[PDB]
């Protein structure tokens, strides 16, 4: 059966694995600047459905994604690991941990939304996301991304940072990207605050000093929050030395 495309790097045999999950439009290169600091651990850089080398892999919902995740982990023979997810990757990570994974130590989430709290909020999100879908599904990505990185969550960016990101993300497939966006929209995602608060596994949170929206969301979660200095929503991209120190504080204790 099919499994997610991933890049594996081996570390010491007695340490767990660091399973890294990128955000929307990203690929398995997202966490590599950070991940490579943890030379003694094994690392698995995963490509989510519709991204990188997993572009052709199609999913309907989160269930399908977490089934691909369970199967990928089994193929790589990962029995002991941590799930590290950024934003979209952060949400598939929380979703996967709550459904249940064999040999999970803990989940580290960076700017991952734990879910909307009412049917009205979900209705707004579904409307706004369906707009984005058609935009990715038709229009040139190079133009769609220019608007994508102007959303309130990316406010803290300067135009120089924004130019680079639009250039990096434009190298993608809009149809597969749109199908993923649809399948895992925050509108369809349950409110996992209860399941996380149940404290079924170790759970940590990171977000940038400048990520006002997710700093706020963290206050609602039963988890430690590491606040990355001089960084925004994608804090590992702006301050990797900061994010390494935070992950090290957690993993090496
Ligand atoms: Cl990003």
């Amino acid at each position: 059966s099919m499994i997610l495309h991933a890049q594996a790097k081996h570390g010491k045999p007695g340490l767990p694995w660091l399973v890294f999950l990128h955000g929307f439009s990203g690929d398995c290169h997202e966490w590599q600047e950070v991940g490579e600091a943890f030379a003694d651990y094994s690392r698995l850089y995963v490509d989510l459905p519709g991204h990188g080398g997993s572009a052709a892999i199609s999913v309907d919902g989160f269930d399908d994604v977490t089934d691909l995740l369970r199967k990928t982990l089994v193929s790589y023979n990962i029995l002991d690991f941590w799930l590290v997810g950024y934003s979209l990757g952060g949400r598939v990570a929380m979703m996967a941990a709550c459904q249940g994974l064999a040999g999970l130590c803990g989940v580290i989430v960076e700017g991952g939304h734990p879910g909307l709290q009412n049917a009205e909020q979900r209705a707004e999100r579904q409307r706004s996301d369906r707009q984005w879908v058609q935009r990715f599904l038709t229009e040139p990505l190079t133009a769609v991304f220019a608007d994508w990185y102007q959303q309130p969550v990316f406010a803290s960016l300067n135009d120089d940072q924004r130019r680079e990101l639009v250039a990096l993300r434009s190298n993608n497939n809009g149809a597969t990207l749109a199908a993923m966006l649809e399948a895992t929209s925050l509108a369809v995602q349950p409110d996992l605050r209860a399941n996380l608060s149940a404290r079924t596994f170790a759970f940590y949170y990171l977000c940038g000093e400048r990520d006002s929206k997710f700093r706020a969301l963290a206050a609602e979660l039963a988890a430690d929050c590491h606040v990355i200095p001089r960084a925004g929503h994608n804090a590992h991209r702006e301050n990797p030395a900061g994010v390494i120190a935070s992950l090290a504080q957690i993993l090496r204790f």
